[PDB]
């Protein structure tokens, strides 16, 4: 079982390895070129006030990188992109991929559809108002802890003691909401959590 | 002012008309359409924990629904589909779509570029926990002044006036810092502002 219409695609792009912690794309680039992830994993990431990294997402092999440039014509990169793992990426301008979208649109059908399946997770992640102010009120809950004399220092910034569940009495949510958000903000490179423990980070 | 490829796009798909509030897309509908908004609004909606209604997008001319299901088609999902306003929606089956992708792929760019914007929007609720404290005193003050006797009552919730300076000098923020929630909170389909005039939905 081959890919007829992926290889097809490849001959037509700069195929190109970058070793892990490599910069892929730089924050304010000229939006020019699309991107795919033919191995490896990369993070989107971008910047505090006070330059903190913080990660937008992870794309894994079969994603695309800068679909949104080639619809809007602005425009320049939102994001830095660095390789998670060693990865091979391909590189075409979007010129050029337009021109073989006309020709073959199963290419575009590819793009489409890993965005759609990108779309498809946080099609139910959503919540209301309320959801967002929960939010609120567990990063104010995290950060006052982490600014306590019992708070413990850790090189990525000041350890907790703190349940979920005791989290979630505080804020007045679940512990199953709280699970959720703590993903999340650990997802983002904001905390890190294990066991009754959390790494509040930049503290 | 021609658009010959959404007129060639529009003949291959059945017109329907919604009254307002009409159901759409019922729950659990095994996907295989496909949708276009020629004309109104329609609203995505999900029940949460309990049963309460919650909004996933507002849709407006010129967007798709059941976009995501082209790439998964028999998808059943929990979501429904309802009519905002008096909406004019053409519909067309996957299988039908996909033959005329082949011929002219511009209709299935104007998807992709809506579902790329989406992921975008996204991407912009990130998120420091200074930044999401913040974010939850603003939601938390716009819907305190919804539940006071001089808000007023709007068709999509309740409408408040106050100022982006006002927001900011309350909450302790930047100008700048409070456009940005505020903007992320009309695009999470939370509130609406225009100038002074913000309308809380629900
Ligand atoms: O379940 C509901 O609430 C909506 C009402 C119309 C059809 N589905
Ligand atoms: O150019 C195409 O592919 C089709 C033919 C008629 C309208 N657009």
């Amino acid at each position: 079982q081959t890919d007829p219409t992926l290889e097809w695609f490849l001959s037509h792009c700069h195929i190109h390895k970058y070793p892990s912690k490599s910069t892929l794309i730089h924050q304010g680039e000229k939006a020019e070129t699309l991107y795919y992830i033919v191995k490896g994993s990369v993070a989107v990431l971008i910047k505090d006030e006070e330059g903190k990294e913080m990660i937008l997402s992870y794309l894994n092999q079969g994603d695309f990188i800068g679909e949104l440039g080639l619809f809007e014509e602005g425009q320049e990169r939102s994001a830095w992109v660095r390789a998670k793992t060693a990865c091979e990426v391909a590189e075409i301008s979007y010129k050029k991929f337009r021109q073989l979208i006309q020709v073959n649109p199963d290419i575009l059908m590819r793009l489409s559809a890993q965005m759609a399946r990108r779309l498809q997770v946080t099609s139910e992640k959503v919540g209301n108002l309320a959801f967002l102010l929960v939010t609120g009120r567990i990063a104010q809950t995290l950060l006052n802890l982490a600014k306590q004399p019992d708070a413990m220092t850790h090189p990525d910034g000041m350890q907790i003691k703190i349940t979920r569940q005791e989290i979630g009495q505080i804020v007045g949510c679940s512990r199953e909401t709280v699970g959720r958000i703590l993903k999340m903000l650990e997802d983002q490179n904001l905390i890190s959590a294990h066991g009754k423990t959390i790494v509040v980070y930049g503290t």
